[PDB]
């Protein structure tokens, strides 16, 4: 469907504007590989926008490995507090932001990610999201469950004021699971997918990009890059 114009707009943060999906699959990886099991594109598709335990569940299950949801949390989690502060902004995120703040266009951030999981990413990176308008996470209690459950995408929606009708939120998507969510929320959504994953999985956005640099704000309406 063509790209319609659109007045708000809703980032992920874990693949899409922070480089964190190569921390997780490197913790992933190696626990996997203890297993004889190899942590691949097929598997990460699945995991991608859920909360952690959702993840680590879909991991053993998929991959048959002899853990709890619980243990495999704890394991990856404390690998992981090592090397989250070492994130950095993808291609065009900054650009993008600064952008829609000159022209006071809300934006706000929806993450499957954990409260402390965040703070930890986020250590660099301060002054970047404080440009957002809100943030809502994983542990929020309005959100049940990760994507590909709207509920994340409602529940961050809701909260500009005043709040705009679904059809006018824009996502950003780096994963299939947020594709599918914002879709079910009643969303447009560009998707700035890893070039590995798969054809059908990458072809169900409105709009599919290989880089943020490439996102046109014009073609939703919004003001062109000076
Ligand atoms: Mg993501």
């Amino acid at each position: 469907a063509p790209p319609q114009p659109v007045t708000h707009l809703i980032f992920d943060m874990d693949g899409l504007l922070l480089d964190t999906e190569r921390l997780y699959s490197v913790v992933f990886q190696e626990i996997c590989n203890r297993y004889d099991k190899k942590y691949s594109w097929d598997v990460k598709s699945l995991v991608m926008g859920k909360k952690a335990l959702e993840a680590a569940q879909i991991i053993i299950d998929v991959l048959q490995l002899p853990m709890s949801k619980e243990e495999l949390v704890e394991e990856s989690q404390t690998k992981l507090k090592e090397v989250f502060p070492t994130a950095a902004l993808m291609p065009g995120a900054e650009k993008l932001i600064i952008h829609l703040r000159k022209h006071g266009i809300p934006f706000a951030l929806a993450t499957s990610s954990g409260s402390a999981s965040f703070d930890m990413k986020t250590s660099r990176h301060k002054e970047f999201f404080s440009l957002f308008s809100h943030i809502v996470l994983g542990d929020d209690p309005e959100v049940q469950h990760g994507k590909p459950d709207p509920d994340i995408f409602l529940a961050c929606a809701k909260r500009f004021s005043p709040p705009p009708a679904m059809e006018k939120c824009l996502v950003f998507e780096d994963a299939p699971n947020g594709v599918e969510a914002a879709l079910a929320a009643g969303m447009q959504v560009v998707m700035v997918p890893d070039g590995n994953l798969s054809r059908d999985l990458t072809t169900k956005a409105t709009l599919v990009l290989n880089s943020l640099q490439d996102f046109q704000p014009e073609l939703f309406g919004l003001p062109s890059y000076e």
